[PDB]
């Protein structure tokens, strides 16, 4: 399928553990994409501050498209050094790794696989 619904664990910035995918572009949206696959993938919200206390590249999801099932469509943007690889919509948050941080919620998305 060329999209996927997904339900993303919201993880507060300060209990993230691993604050990044990697060390590249290619490397951040690789390993986004295996995580979203395998469940093991959490949304930090951005606000002020947030985005510092996380590790460059940052992988984004981006609103595609103006919601089937109450699944907000998605595509990943990777950032590194204020550049981004992509373009799309409106930041629904920054991904990181999940190894088991007490979500505050969950976001619906259909992701663009």
């Amino acid at each position: 399928k060329t999209h996927v619904q997904l339900s993303l664990p919201v993880l507060q910035v300060r209990d993230v553990l691993v604050r990044g995918f990697g060390d590249s572009v290619e490397e951040v949206l690789s390993e986004a994409r295996q995580h979203l696959k395998d469940g093991t993938c959490g949304l930090v919200e951005v606000e002020k501050g947030v985005l510092p206390q996380l590790e460059q590249p940052y992988v984004f999801i981006k609103r595609s498209d103006a919601a089937p099932h109450g699944h907000v469509m998605v595509e990943l943007v990777a950032e590194l050094e204020g550049i981004q690889y992509g373009r799309s919509g409106e930041t629904l948050g920054v991904l990181v790794p999940h190894v088991g941080e007490i979500p505050v919620a969950y976001r619906k998305v259909l992701l663009r696989k």
